[PDB]
């Protein structure tokens, strides 16, 4: 239920990955249909789509008799573009990442964490480890510092290169240095498992999987304003203006405010959308 971030428990089913809501979909007896976001934006034809292979998938998808729209698989993202299958009556809910258009009809969900079954990625592999993740969040949860940075400037550096110019040197903040490996993995896990607070802004895409990552191991991830993070703002994130005037003062607050607060950690778990989904049954 309603409950502190500190108080967070997990089992080994628990964690969002999109391959969980695919899988969900391929029972048409639950009547929503998965499109990866690719086949949507680059559409041959107004309402008729297809995954033309991708996960097996050749079905041809018809939009004006789908009642439950689900994409995902990218970082391209829900906008005005989509405008004319968003207003289509038949269209009961559209469950997207990246949500980037006020809409009502359009549903966030998580990114959360690496499809580790993605066929011939053995850094899919590694990273969708969750068992990992699960094992770490049951250790002592003993604090180092106050801010994790583990970060790859290319992936969106308007914001991600002020972070690393702006606090590398902070006494408050770990560099995290990412070696790509079962063992590099667990280390990583461990690392942000000590911090009260992670960097996690945006990448190629608005949703990054850092921000879910932080939160199952109930270190408080930090990321910028965005559409696409509006309904999520009953989740424990900070959520800041600009990347500016971050100071020990500000953050030693702000993890106070959150740690007393109360938040719907149930959104955590895939269990919540499986139902949010057949509740547009
Ligand atoms: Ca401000
Ligand atoms: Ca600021
Ligand atoms: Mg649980
Ligand atoms: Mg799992
Ligand atoms: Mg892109
Ligand atoms: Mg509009
Ligand atoms: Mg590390
Ligand atoms: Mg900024």
């Amino acid at each position: 239920g309603s409950m502190k971030l500190a108080e967070l428990t997990l089992e080994s089913d628990d964690f969002i990955t999109s391959d969980k809501l695919f899988n969900f979909c391929k029972s048409t007896i639950f009547g929503a249909k998965y499109v990866k976001t690719d086949f949507i934006k680059f559409r041959q034809y107004q309402y008729i789509v297809s995954n033309c292979g991708w996960r097996d998938d050749t079905d041809v998808v018809f939009l004006e008799n789908t009642p439950v729209l689900v994409t995902g698989h990218s970082d391209y993202d829900i906008s005005e573009r989509e405008i004319d299958i968003i207003r289509l009556p038949n269209i009961r809910a559209w469950f997207c990442q990246n949500r980037n258009i006020p809409h009502p009809k359009v549903i966030s969900f998580p990114l959360g964490i690496t499809n580790k079954d993605e066929p011939n990625s053995e850094i899919h592999r590694i990273i969708g480890n969750t068992d990992r993740i699960l094992e770490v969040s049951k250790t002592p949860k003993e604090i180092k510092n106050l801010v994790y940075m583990n970060i790859t400037v290319k992936n969106f550096p308007e914001e991600r290169q002020r972070i690393v110019d702006l606090y590398s040197d902070k006494s408050w903040v770990t560099i995290g240095k990412g070696e790509v490996s079962e063992e590099g993995h667990r280390k990583f896990l461990e690392d942000m498992y000590a911090h009260k607070f992670c960097f996690a802004p945006r990448g190629n895409g608005i949703d990054t999987h850092r921000l879910w990552e932080s939160l199952y191991l109930r270190t408080i991830p930090i990321v910028k304003k965005h559409i696409a993070m509006e309904q999520f703002t009953d989740l424990p994130i900070l959520f800041v203006n600009d990347w500016e005037n971050i100071t020990e003062e500000y953050l030693n607050e702000q993890y106070d405010i959150i740690m007393a607060k109360d938040w719907n950690l149930d959104k955590l778990k895939i269990d919540y959308w499986y139902q949010k989904i057949l509740e547009y049954s």
